[PDB]
């Protein structure tokens, strides 16, 4: 379940933590957190702890520098694992709850536009492991995570607008 060395140093120096499992609060280990190295899993960091404000998705690599997992800022007071899953199925739909237009995703999705008509989900359902909705096409924006759960407005995830440009799967193994 995931398994990474967040360093409070870049280049992997100063004091060091390894984060296999849901953390809220990094300050007690990690003064900024400015390199992390990731063996196997998906993490995402949080600007404050107990997940809120600005966060980063980590996958499995090398992290000398905050900015390499796209870190704005090495103030990471916050991280957690999110869990994977062999296969990879999600059901978003269009307006809340489940009247609207609904479109299934079971790989990356780079381009939802097209894919999906409306830019609009206020709802999903996703069945397997996790899932990530970008504000525009091939990552170039802003980023949201849907866990593994049921989803009936574009609020649930905490998102101010239901804008989705692309999605992937939080997953690179299983």
């Amino acid at each position: 379940q995931g398994k990474i060395t967040l360093y409070e140093d870049r280049g992997f120096q100063g004091r060091h933590y390894e984060c296999s499992s849901d953390h809220t609060n990094l300050q007690p280990y990690l003064s900024r957190c400015n390199s992390a190295r990731v063996d196997s899993g998906c993490w995402m960091l949080y600007e404050q702890p107990n997940y809120s404000g600005l966060q980063y998705f980590l996958r499995r690599g090398d992290y000398a520098d905050h900015q390499q997992w796209m870190g704005l800022s090495d103030s990471v007071r916050s991280c957690r694992l999110i869990p994977h899953s062999g296969s990879h199925r999600i059901r978003l739909y269009e307006r809340e709850d489940y009247r609207g237009q609904m479109i299934e995703f079971t790989e990356d999705c780079s381009c939802l536009q097209d894919r999906f008509r409306f830019n609009e989900i206020h709802s999903l359902n996703v069945l397997e492991g996790s899932w990530v909705l970008y504000e525009l096409s091939n990552y170039r924006g802003r980023q949201y995570l849907l866990m593994p759960g049921d989803y009936r407005r574009y609020q649930d995830w905490g998102a101010t607008n239901a804008r989705v440009g692309s999605l992937r799967r939080v997953i690179d193994f299983s």
